[PDB]
């Protein structure tokens, strides 16, 4: 029932690499897209991209953080399959710590690829989107829609792409570019699959579905805000949470 | 056929986003129940949809007693409820000072107390099939209007009933979200002037209002696999109007 | 510093007799006000009325769900001592439970106190309240800016009082008529200082401060609202709650 | 004497908000230090206020290696810093396809990397205090603008960044707030033309632009007792901008 929804449409995922990433690249290449797998690192994304059908995946070096480099690999995507339909920013570092107990360089590393990379990528797909009116899904978190204990530079980031995708929405809406987020809870990995059962069950208490998102949970969500489905959602900051943000903050009793 | 043998009990089916929404979750192979308290609208919806597949109840949802029975008596019949969509809605335009407390009263009956009822009523059975409930509140629960004063308390309290039930049911398999338009076209809107029709498409960066369909849409996706993982979100179905901090164009 | 900031003020203060209500009769009676302690029961509101400077205290029955009595109540008020300066609904019922743990009579008791309450005391003190260019304080709830486990009347009943906060500020700021709530936390009383050291460790734990409110914390903000320092603070649903909401839900790890 | 001998740093004092906030202070007994760019303008700012109670500091808040000189100094000199506010800011507008990556990088520096390094090298001194940081956000950082979106980036991540520091720091006596302003009567405003500026009186519910005395007056109450169980608050001050929901008037 899915079949040919995103049919010969070109979608540009950064952070391809990480689960999300891999997840979203299935997803939509199941449905009929030609995907461009970008990430900093070489071989999860080629080994995504040998998986697809020939000639409809294709894997890139970039740093987001690197407006240059952003700008050529956008402008060569273009130029090389004719069109952007979508672009994914899924790109994302994580550093844990408060304010003093994370660095410049920490600050840095978390800003120049959560922030700088949605901005960069944003402003050089944009010329590319408004020929398609195509679209942009924001990976931003449940760390941007309100604060963590011990993440204070990732929220601080976090909260730029949640209010980034707001201002872009308003401004390039109305030309035919819907602009929205996936804002989901702390996703099932091995970097998560590895925790002890104490620091899983404290995660699991506070959501109401009583356990992680599936990278795939939040593919289908970034594959619905990309469909004509969603036409009439622009500005949008969806929760993929499982009830984490509908939370007062009180505990569960 | 996403919705194949589902039975979805939809109230306000019989005209604007409901009506949207029974003919979307019928062509995707749900059974529908419509339910509105306006008859003929609701039996011609009813009518138009494939035979066995579609039954019309009369019935004014802010009425504990009568929607107890339907959601009772509607499982009887059919066997199971899969989804319940708390569409039925009624407007009214003022301030508090310009609008009586018969006004507050038809008000928070339909818009608070149905879907409480509503809800209440249809859980037993949703916990059964692991159904969900998708609420149509509002641009106008999520923040205030000029002029809807009794209207925004209710869409408000519909806003955040659908966070404390996901917390409270989301555990025993029962999402819970809504959808919040902005204007949409449908003849609660019909009889607003073009001078506030036209700020609308100064205020949705889409610049335009919504087909029903596209409210409609949402509600389909929120009901569906796809949204596993949504539990207590007040989805904006609104062009950017709530993306908006109130401002007006900077340039 | 705050000496006179209310000299000769009428304050009507709705569930004078809770908590909240006697910390905001002494807070604006300290610092000028004529208060009218509004509550259903007698016994508190007359002690905390007979506490304070004789002709500058007065107490009144009135079941803030009737709007005929609350009509007649204010219109009593403006008659008597010629105006009324401040409303602060504060009167609250609240019932344990999700929908399936609580009766059609909870929803009603919630529902004609939490909201009903708000809309009548509001719309019948707006004459006077224009007048006067005073202002409303209305006593949300931390649980009417997000949900709670096992509340879901209450919820609904305090998400109306935030979002009717809002449409009123806005109907009613530019006639001269700030309108404003405060969201507490849960409010310190011996029907909290009641509560086991598990029980009330575990509503510690989601608040920074890491401890509860005391209702002179409240109060202070009521006060704030309605001073001329807030003169440009309109539709604002005040946390009071010392960091409560300004959590995504993520556990505190 | 609400703040009598109480250490207050103040980010863009050398006018607008910053300017009132100096003077709101030091008129409650503050010892204020004043930072800005502008040095003609703080000097003048810090001159006018009483001798031995105000100290101009010529300083780029962007730069992370001038702010830990400038907190450790001070704190060195005066002994304690018992309020930061973080209030200095750039505006520019435009969409992203009409402002440059410069631009960004002059909103970032100052909006986003001045509030976090401030912050980062006020709070061991703070700790000692039990002092507290008002941020200076934006309607802004709560919501989009059309025109802004470099400026509603940073503003965003001062609003998030405020939730989070408040959950670090507020077990240990620290409290971190900010205030969320729309039109306000000061330089970065004063350009912008009739057309904006009376819209803006009609998405205002109080019908006119703040004056940075009643933004002042919220960032001294935020550093107040009477604030003592405020803490990740992101205060609006915006005369009921950001409480509508989008929605032009109903009627
Ligand atoms: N149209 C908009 O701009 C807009 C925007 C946001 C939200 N909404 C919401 O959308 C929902 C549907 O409204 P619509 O715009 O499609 O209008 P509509 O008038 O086309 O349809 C509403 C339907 O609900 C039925 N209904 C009303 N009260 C009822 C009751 N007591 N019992 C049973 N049925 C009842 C009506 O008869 C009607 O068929 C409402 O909850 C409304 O508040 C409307
Ligand atoms: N004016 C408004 O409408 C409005 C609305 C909401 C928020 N704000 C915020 O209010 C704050 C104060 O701005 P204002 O409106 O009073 O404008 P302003 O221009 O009157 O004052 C801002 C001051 O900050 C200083 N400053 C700027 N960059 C600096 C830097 N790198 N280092 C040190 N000092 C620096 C400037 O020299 C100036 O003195 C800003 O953060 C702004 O974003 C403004
Ligand atoms: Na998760
Ligand atoms: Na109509
Ligand atoms: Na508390
Ligand atoms: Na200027």
């Amino acid at each position: 029932y899915f079949q040919g929804r995103f049919d010969n449409k070109v979608v540009v995922i950064t952070g391809a690499g990480n689960g999300m990433g891999e997840a979203a690249a299935r997803r939509f290449s199941a449905e009929g897209a030609i995907v461009v797998l970008a990430d900093w690192a070489k071989e999860a994304v080629d080994k995504v991209a040998a998986s697809l059908p020939k000639g409809r995946a294709m894997a890139v070096h970039i740093d987001v953080s690197d407006h240059v480099a952003v700008e050529k690999m956008m402008n060569e995507v273009a130029e090389k399959l004719g069109r952007i339909d979508v672009l994914l920013n899924n790109a994302g570092v994580h550093v844990a710590g408060s304010v003093l107990e994370t660095s410049i360089d920490d600050w840095r590393r978390i800003a120049g690829v959560d922030i700088d990379g949605v901005v960069f990528c944003s402003k050089f797909a944009l010329p590319h989107l408004l020929k398609t009116k195509g679209c942009i899904v924001n990976t931003a978190s449940q760390s941007g829609l309100g604060g963590d204990w011990g993440a204070a530079y990732y929220c601080a980031a976090k909260g730029a792409v949640v209010n980034l995708t707001r201002a872009m929405a308003l401004d390039h809406g109305g030309d035919g570019v819907r602009i929205n987020s996936v804002c989901p809870s702390l996703v099932k990995t091995n970097m998560t699959n590895g925790w002890p059962q104490e620091i899983r069950d404290k995660f699991n208490e506070r959501i109401a579905l009583g356990r992680a998102a599936e990278p795939e949970e939040v593919a289908a969500v970034m594959a619905f805000l990309a469909s004509d489905d969603a036409s009439f959602i622009n500005g949008a900051n969806i929760p993929v949470d499982g009830g984490a943000t509908a939370s007062d903050g009180a505990p569960k009793i």
